[PDB]
């Protein structure tokens, strides 16, 4: 690559050694188990650098993280990039075929696991080809990471290249056949980074993420950067603790003894906190977090309002960034009592800096911003994904018009404030993974004696949604709920379907609603059954 | 598309209607279903391009089908590539799961579909997302490809364009993670064509195909082509039989009423045709099997050559066009009793015009034609995928070092006949599907007790090998195979593992020979168990 | 040039190095004075390729052969093109004139030339500038060319180049002012090999070149590549007989001891063969004539089935590759009697595998195959000259339309046989070369005396055709036939004029018949004298 230093690329090594704020001496936490200032994280990573180039990693290849959210796998979202290779981020969470064909399709050279997660590999481990070389990681001096850091120097020259070269990828299971790939630039990222800092370090009292505040994630880290958050947190040079696996009492521990201030997560997470006997006698008065996994209710907001927590909700998903939009409160909003707040505090929000977010209809007509008017959300901003990897109808039918469709059917209040109504489709989302209805409804079609398997969804709180199935049985044909729970349940079993599914809650009925065409009135059919 | 008149492009429309011979009162024969001349083959041809286009297909789209061998497979052999699109060629044998990867991978656009094929599809029709028209074929006047043929002219004009685009495309399940795609253009089917064409139809008295013969394909035709048989006989234009679904009875009647004297087939149904109790009092004495799934056995041979049937071998694969090697038999070599003429005619036989193929070993060090050396055959043709589609590493060990890696290792002679004598993997290979052991094993040792699963094959007449396993217990942990056979039949019953692991034979053993580095010894097992 | 071996060229040297079949102990034929088999054949034309490039002989080059049908023809047919270089073959019978033109338009660098064709060279070798050097070839151990061999080691890595590049070159008198010259790639000739195999190697029982034959050329090997069968029988590995000077009686004697059973020849050349008295007590019940000179008269044709030789006529031309049909009988006409056998063998033929061939007037308007319409024909094949070297225009009026001009007016029958009515010019051919009618009408009438002079061609056995003239004498002006044809032949002995002229049989008249216009009406002067 020709440098041309008058030119200048926004590259992630940029954003690590060029920060807003660099104090030596700060200090990065892993759950009980370790601690070091940031300069030992900068020797860290650039003796990770060395070891990769040692295994032979050049500037193409994919290097798979499977582990928990972990000083380790911060090293990574920095060293990984900025040797020029591409960092593939496993869901853990999905079954093991959906892993082993996102490891096929992302053509991985090298693969960073954690040792609970060993089971998983070993039933997929044979049908694995590209992979040469496997590194476990442990939470004790045993772990093979740490030692291969340590055989190495503390010195590196990263290279430079060009700004738009791909640096992280991940899979999205949002409905579809198979997953699909996502993928960003050391550009998009840096701008994320930068356009969020201004967006919410700006705001006047409530809501902001400074260089005083004590960060640790509660969002699982391979979901979309975390949502760029330990990419900001690190720019800003603050604080930050790592849980590692999430555990309500041992979270709430680490939120006191470290005196944590910011965090992010999904509403299940907070509600588990929440209902913990041990959060009764703690002081949450000084906590931001960031609620951003779907829907936050108004009730919880309520519960968590009273608690003296600075809630307020976000909206992103996996191919925008993930963030298109933070709630924001003006002084005057910040006065109103718990009621008004948590209606507003639980809306999705207005649009961040350098965002677009038109409200459309079925023929790209722009609809007004009257308040009450529905349609899907279109969007243009800095960090959008292209297109899927590997993928071109889908790609197509992503970008259709000039604008990326997100899925959403939202209206725009006269304010700006924006809330999501429902989606463009009948799809469950069971707390943070995605689940389709249609493939449930197949198998469970599969089955000796059916008639017509129709799958809604319900709203929930510990769950946030089940998944639903209405089941009409056959002429003289009687089987139990047990009985197609259990079926489903035997694909679950084999690593074909998804965990979420545990809690179906099939329902057999003998009458289907539907239209004058014909079709299911699944809106009809939820709220009838 | 810059024609240039004088620069000629090899296309499928100069095979079709620039032939060896064209006689406009041939027939074309469909098993007691339709029988029509090679004129009203032309006119259906055009009005099959006809109604494609008006599907909206266009030069770069993918059609997909799924039938039996019949008059309209022979019709999309043609009309497709001639409108510049990509046939895709589904094998209808692999497990549902691996046929919807292999749809999405595809990305088809049209699927033309068998009425008893129908099911399959329902229990992955959720999952498809690409496809946007489905067309139903039956074998009466209620076909939806006959009904869609008759509202469209005889009259197009086929463009011409570059002779490398591509023409078709079918998937292998060759060991490894998932389908491979392979693909050929019109220039390497219409090399492949004129190849084998010069190296078979000039042979002096023995195992010739002439513009005299009656053809009748028993290759499953969505095998890479039929072998590139069904292009052959259009050229000469002789007459065509298509028998529809492989019944012994049926055929043998194709074969006496219509005297055909030219076919392909796979071992097994050579086998079960031989083994007819309707092939007693047949006459044999005019027909010409080529014999090609796999190591065609000298029992067989001799037994087919009592009954005065030129059978020969010949040797290919899915990468290779398929056609590589064919025996024939010099006039010295026909007066020869039977015994060395079934030995002569069960080897894989010499390379045919055009190819290279070289014996190597794993430095890429070129072993001597001395007879008994073995090593991998490596070849070079017109007429060789260049890649896998969708896939970098795969396609690097497949073309490593400048030469096609075929994956089975064999010796040369002096005069040049090949024979091979094993695979460059522990691969089992059920009739003509393939199956792999690695995978088996793994799902083996998902069983609740087991200790070490080794899976090996062992040869057989009806299905040519058996993929044997063997199983080491627990300790104090007895479970008969009947427990483990069902286990496995299980996962096959879900559409994850394919019907040819029915006949599994496992069996209990409780000492596994392992080397001196500690591998499991698969020769040695298998001359062991 | 970058291989990328996965790609594909086309080239000659795959033609004798990957052929159908390969024999190393079978012989190779030099009449009377060589015999060595196909191992000492490769052998030597590697000798050959290290004594050219010893020579200086590049990749542009071209080396000009003089010489008869040899094995050293044989050899400079495969060595010279491998090289890189070009083979230009230069026609020993034209005038030395011409000799000279065609040599230094062509601008060769060597010269292999035959001693008996010394005298020729020695009043044209002033006038040459381009050649560096001169190989006298000989029928003895005296030869320049083989000491030239024998210096040289058996081992040579011949180079894989586009397929593109020129390969041959060879020069046409057909009526122009100037010969032209015409030149294909290695492409082209491979594809002309494999598309004539298919052809004639697939027929049934009559008339099929297969790996059994013996094969010797009556064709003087200077003329379009003896129809390309010296390439077609390398790829077969057949026995090959090369008689050198066309003797009747040692053709004969060669026939007999060698066992000849294929061979081409032009119907002067049969006659001669048919007419010898040593050709009485011979049987010729084994061989197969291909008759491709001009116009295989029904009369010969019966005379040479009554002997039990299989006669059929093709066509082709210079610029045509030749080849471009060739007649094939049905089963059913083998079965008709000597007369009707006659009238079909002599007919031009049905169009060969990949050949378009329609028949059109002087508007581009395609005329129809009713059997009696007549028109020129056009073709398109892959092995057409693009243009004519170093022209233009008459590169233009060859292309017209997208098409090849062959300038014979033909008609095709229903099933596709071809037969020419005329020419579409006014031009005589003297047994198998070249004559123009409007150069010796130039020449006769630079006579002292002469009022109008007009040339036509009238029939005959010994010859094919004769060019008549016919001249009107001045008034009170007398000159015998003797005079004006010594006049003509003391052109023909400077060099100016060919040798075909020497029975021009001159007469004298005194009314020309004009048309309405007032065109000399040669149909009507050729119906009148
Ligand atoms: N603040 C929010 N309010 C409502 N829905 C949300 C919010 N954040 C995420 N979601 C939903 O969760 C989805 C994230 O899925 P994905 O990023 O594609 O993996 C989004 O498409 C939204 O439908
Ligand atoms: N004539 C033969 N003799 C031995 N093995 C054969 C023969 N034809 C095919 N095979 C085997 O069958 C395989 C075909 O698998 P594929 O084409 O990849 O789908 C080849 O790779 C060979 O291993
Ligand atoms: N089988 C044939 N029947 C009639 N004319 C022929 C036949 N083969 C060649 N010719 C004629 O001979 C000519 C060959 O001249 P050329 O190839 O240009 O040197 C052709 O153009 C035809 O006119």
């Amino acid at each position: 690559y020709v440098n041309d230093p008058s030119n200048y690329q926004l590259l992630i090594k940029n954003l690590l050694f060029s920060p807003v704020a660099f104090n030596p001496e700060q200090e990065i936490v892993y759950a009980n188990h370790r601690r070091h200032s940031y300069k030992t994280f900068h020797d860290r990573v650039r003796q990770f650098a060395n070891a990769l180039t040692k295994m032979g990693v050049k500037k193409g290849d994919t290097v798979a993280v499977m582990d928990y959210d972990s000083h380790r796998y911060l090293e990574c979202y920095f060293a990984i990039p900025m040797i020029g290779a591409k960092l593939h981020m496993i869901n853990v969470r999905l079954s093991p075929e959906q892993i082993l064909y996102t490891i096929d399709h992302a053509e991985d050279d090298i693969i960073l696991i954690h040792e609970e997660f060993l089971p998983i590999l070993d039933q997929i481990k044979g049908r694995i080809d590209t992979v040469t070389r496997y590194v476990v990681l442990r939470d004790d001096e045993e772990c093979e990471y740490e030692r291969l850091l340590e055989q190495e120097s503390t010195e590196y020259n990263f290279p430079d290249f060009d700004e738009n070269t791909v640096a992280t990828t991940f899979y999205t299971t949002g409905t579809t056949g198979f997953p699909k790939g996502v993928f960003f630039t050391h550009r998009q990222l840096v701008l994320h980074t930068m356009g969020i800092l201004s967006t919410i370090g700006t705001n006047a009292s409530q809501g902001r993420l400074h260089q005083g505040d004590i960060y640790m994630p509660i969002t699982p880290m391979f979901h979309v950067h975390a949502w760029g958050l330990p990419y900001m947190a690190t720019m800003l040079g603050v604080k930050q603790v790592y849980p590692g696996k999430y555990v309500p009492d041992v979270l709430l521990n680490l939120i006191e003894q470290e005196k944590v201030t910011f965090s992010h997560c999904v509403p299940t997470i907070l509600h588990l906190l929440l209902s913990s006997p041990k959060s009764k006698a703690m002081d949450f008065s000084g906590w931001k977090v960031v609620i951003g996994g779907a829907a936050l209710p108004k009730a919880l907001c309520k519960s968590a309002l009273e608690r003296d927590i600075d809630v307020f909700a976000g909206y992103g998903m996996s191919e925008t960034g993930p963030i298109l939009s933070i709630v924001q409160l003006t002084p005057e909003q910040l006065e109103l009592d718990v009621d008004q707040q948590a209606e507003y505090r639980s809306k999705t929000g207005k649009k961040v800096a350098l965002v677009e977010a038109y409200i459309v209809d079925e023929d790209m007509n722009k609809l007004p911003h009257d308040g009450e008017t529905a349609g899907e959300i279109v969007v243009r901003a800095p960090w959008l994904t292209p297109n899927y990897y590997k993928d071109n109808k889908n790609s197509k039918a992503l970008w259709r018009g000039g604008y990326l469709h997100t899925g959403d059917v939202a209206h725009i209040d006269d304010e700006g404030f924006i809330k999501i109504t429902d989606r463009v489709k009948d799809m469950i989302k069971i707390s943070g993974e995605w689940v389709s209805s249609l493939e449930l409804e197949d198998i469970l079609h599969q089955h000796q004696s059916v008639s017509e398997v129709a799958v809604i969804g319900m709203p929930h709180n510990k769950w946030g949604e089940v998944p639903l199935a209405l089941v009409t049985l056959k002429e003289d044909a009687q089987v139990t709920e047990k009985e197609l729970l259990g079926f489903a349940k035997d694909f679950i079993n084999k690593g074909i379907l998804a965990r979420e599914a545990l809690l179906l809650k099939v329902k057999i009925v003998d009458e289907i609603a539907k239209t004058s065409v014909g079709k299911v009135d699944k809106k009809e059919l939820r709220k009838l059954h």
